[PDB]
């Protein structure tokens, strides 16, 4: 069994998740959609083409009336068309990041951290928590993220893109709500995010959540078979941290030739004292 302390830790994370995770995406509205339409710079485009060609999805929008709009992205031709779903993606991700910021704020341990640590933790973990929330609505039989009335369907080769292989693998583990939120807490409270000051306090908080997840697993799962689930999960978090760095770099390359990030993404991801360079995040954190 878990200590009362560990049960309380889980309760608070579960509370936080239920209050901030719009699982049916019923409040995701007013987003943009794809419309009805040099030596060194080429090197930039060529990396960008690679950065994107692997992550293509068609988009489906189910209307309340039973109607269906389906969008199939264009093949990579000359150039620009490759960025067609980016403004919509920016909107979905920004929407997701806002729920991630609210999640963090409801957690006492996060709130007790100095504001500048809260900012640094949110910048380092944002993409990771968003992807962890996305895995819970990912349908691995169809290669589709089911987002309420919206759906994103991936257009042996997939398993080659680290983030796609990550969704498949994570999904296979058949985690409980509790395990997903403990994964989120562990990712959130990473002592080694750049610019974190209270390294020791964050490191200890992270070990607490990891121990709770470890005990949760010992106690809630048939022994022998789930003997290494915790470590499998820790390995997935290590790989996710690396995918985060990789994807942040792609984001910056695309932004360089085709600025498109929302103002909140610009703050989260280092796009153009710590509180002055992060006023949106700061305002979201203090309300
Ligand atoms: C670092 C910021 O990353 P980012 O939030 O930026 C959104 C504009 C981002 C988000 C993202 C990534 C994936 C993959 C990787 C699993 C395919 C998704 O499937 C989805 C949806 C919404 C369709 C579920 C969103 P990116 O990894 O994928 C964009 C297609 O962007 C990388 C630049």
């Amino acid at each position: 069994g878990l200590t009362e302390e560990q049960r309380m830790m889980i309760r608070e994370l579960m509370d936080a998740q239920m209050k901030t995770f719009d699982t049916t995406f019923s409040h995701f509205k007013n987003f943009r959609l794809p419309g009805v339409l040099s030596r060194e710079e080429a090197a930039k485009w060529s990396q960008v083409r690679k950065d994107l060609c692997s992550l293509k999805v068609s988009l489906q929008l189910r209307g309340e009336d039973g109607s269906v709009w389906n969008y199939k992205p264009p093949a990579d031709s000359g150039g620009k068309e490759i960025f067609s779903l980016l403004p919509h993606m920016a909107d979905m991700s920004t929407y997701m990041f806002k729920g991630i910021i609210s999640f963090a704020k409801v957690i006492s341990y996060f709130r007790d951290l100095p504001i500048e640590d809260q900012i640094s933790l949110l910048k380092g973990a944002a993409f990771e928590l968003c992807q962890l929330r996305f895995n819970t609505v990912f349908n691995a039989e169809t290669g589709t993220w089911e987002c309420g009335r919206l759906s994103y369907c991936l257009e042996q080769q997939l398993l080659l893109e680290p983030m796609l292989k990550f969704h498949y693998m994570l999904k296979k583990l058949q985690l409980h709500e509790e395990e997903y939120v403990l994964m989120q807490a562990i990712s959130l409270f990473s002592p080694d995010r750049p610019g974190v000051l209270q390294h020791r306090v964050v490191d200890q908080l992270q070990e607490q959540f990891a121990i709770t997840l470890k005990s949760y697993i010992e106690c809630n799962r048939p022994q022998p078979a789930h003997r290494f689930l915790f470590l499998k999960i820790m390995a997935m978090l290590t790989e996710l941290r690396s995918i985060n760095a990789q994807h942040t770099q792609r984001l910056l390359r695309i932004q360089d030739i085709h600025p498109f990030a929302t103002p909140l993404m610009q703050e989260l991801f280092g796009i153009t004292s710590l509180t002055e360079r992060h006023k949106i995040l700061h305002r979201l954190l203090q309300e």
